[PDB]
């Protein structure tokens, strides 16, 4: 019900010692008092792009353990993010993830971000290229509620139809595409204004066609994700994207799959067999296969590579993509917003979650 | 000697209305005078990075052509700028300018930009490989004033060598090369701040190798050439640099060759064929091989891809270069500095090009 002498951070109202007051899961308090800080508290994080975590995938929509286990990384928002595949797998985790809402009402999960199957054959990378096709019409009306995102190529036939889906609450994404500039824009000029996983699965910045890097790093308003684990991007990359795009347009993202948090195996993701060497997942031929990062770390590691604030971090790790999903009452410390909080130490490590002004973790 | 009721423009003194007073080649007096503008008055265009113009060429040695008509671009201080070579031709046309500029003391050359031969063979654009190789303790006993620029590539063998040549005058300059981000800072540490032409004859911007591309953009007190040509460079792609670097981080440059002016065709630069198409030179197989653009078009191409202002402008025409030379009594409208001016009317079309207090150009 209130949390007393703690380093607030708001991604709007900035850092401030004081003391934060939940009714009923809605925060009705905030007030700054000058005083000695007890640890940092923050919107509660949210993860846009994870596959899964912990032995538990969206494939065989292991939801309650993902939610679950992310709760112990501040996370109070995902979206069980799939992979390229058939259009009867797509519809059963769409419809086990709305039975699945139903039933927890005040669960973590959003709904689901379709990553594929309408993407590029070229910048596929770890997904199963007999699953990647074109949009149709007939498959259009099979993605609804509880879809919130979906990864597309607008260079893909039939991108165009995807562009539908906007007015269902779905979020369109640009990732695994070799799309010139032009054809980004196309898209950027009806709305589209995210990039998934940047720059990984896209064609490079080129001095003449700069494409959708180039349309990534151009444009003030297209968000880009960033997967924070030193290997997806060099610490040096992040701190050049961080230094074009600043705080407010870079999102937090995992990209996890199952083997995160476990021994270095061999599993497989989709129809496909990954090695995991050190934490870092690969298919056979070398191709990055998602990663093992677990969201706490993400943030630990894009404070470290970029000495960013913690008001920035609180803008990449929930913020920006409470905007992008209209969660208007979400990512917020202050009066009038929907308590999903994390408390952590000076080191940003996770000691507290709470989801709807009810703890849901500790350390 | 007085130059009346312009927009004047320092590079740091921003623009005002007002007089300019020049005596014996030195400005005396700037004073702020209310009431409307005539002209826009600036300090006189740099060109850093040229290598013939209109018939004239450095590789000939055409030192007076290329002054006379560079006169007409405003363009007041230049670097006549040779191609990879043989030692000999190297010396030649050292020996040529300094001749040059000892009998015509007031000139805009300032000195010759060694292009070569010190870069990669993987990224030698137009250059001749087989003049391209290392340098060493003997080539480099050879290179001195009226040598004031060099580009080389960090990663190419012996490449520690050139830092002796900075103490002579020499601005080391990085290009044409496959360099990493790492070997690059070797020498970003020991003081080079400077791209050739970029982002032109450099490894592309990779995940987690950014290489000099990298480097470049995010490294604040580094500056970067830019051909404004909207051929070696988008403008989409020179607005992304713009954004990423501003005004002080960029130097406009024309990289003109002989072709420049004249009616398509094909001639050579240094011992290969050219082609020109739509005023575009290529070679053979379609590597671009320097440009056909006018400095004064460079001027306004910057600014209609940018937006941005009059003074911005004259950072990149002028002062930035000024300042990365030594040129300390240039690029400037102040008391005491050089009276090197460029009068324009409003379009930014020349109108009169001043050298040391003396007209040398009007419409
Ligand atoms: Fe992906
Ligand atoms: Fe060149």
């Amino acid at each position: 019900m209130i949390v007393e002498k703690v380093l607030i951070v708001d991604p709007i109202d900035g850092e401030f010692t004081g003391d934060v007051e939940i009714e009923e899961g809605k925060i009705v308090k905030v007030e700054k008092r000058e005083c000695i800080p007890r640890g940092v508290l923050m919107p509660g994080f949210v993860d846009p792009h994870i596959h899964g975590v912990v032995g538990a995938d969206t494939m065989n929509c292991d939801f309650s353990e993902m939610e679950e286990f992310l709760y112990s990384q501040g996370v109070t928002t995902f979206l069980a993010t799939t992979v390229s595949t058939s259009l009867e797998k797509m519809k059963e985790i769409l419809r086990k993830a709305r039975d699945y809402i139903l039933e927890n009402p005040s669960t973590s999960l959003l709904g689901v971000h379709l990553e594929g199957p309408y993407i590029s054959k070229e910048k596929k990378g770890a997904h199963s290229e007999k699953h990647i096709r074109p949009p149709s019409e007939r498959e259009l009306s099979e993605i609804d509620s509880p879809a919130k995102m979906l990864t597309f190529a607008p260079e893909i036939e039939s991108s165009e139809l995807l562009l539908r889906l906007v007015k269902r609450d779905i979020v369109l994404s640009a990732g695994h595409s070799i799309a010139t500039f032009e054809e980004f824009m196309k898209f950027y000029k009806e709305g589209v204004k995210r990039i998934t996983h940047f720059p990984n699965g896209l064609k490079p910045l080129h001095h003449r066609e700069i494409g959708i890097t180039g349309a990534g790093l151009l444009l003030d308003d297209v968000k880009l994700e960033l997967i924070c684990d030193g290997v997806h991007l060099s610490r040096e990359m992040v701190k050049l994207v961080y230094k074009v795009k600043k705080a407010n347009g870079i999102v937090l993202v995992t990209d996890s799959i199952s083997a995160a948090g476990l021994k270095d195996g061999t599993t497989t993701l989709g129809d496909l067999v990954v090695k995991v060497k050190d934490g870092v997942p690969r298919l056979e031929d070398g191709t990055l296969a998602g990663s093992t990062l677990f969201f706490s770390q993400a943030v630990k590691n894009f404070r470290k590579f970029t000495g960013c604030s913690i008001t920035e971090l609180a803008k990449v790790s929930s913020y920006n993509s409470c905007v992008e999903l209209g969660l208007d009452d979400r990512g917020r410390i202050a009066e009038g917003t929907r308590a999903d909080l994390v408390l952590l130490d000076e080191d940003l490590n996770v000691v507290m979650t709470i989801k709807e002004g009810e703890v849901v973790f500790r350390s």
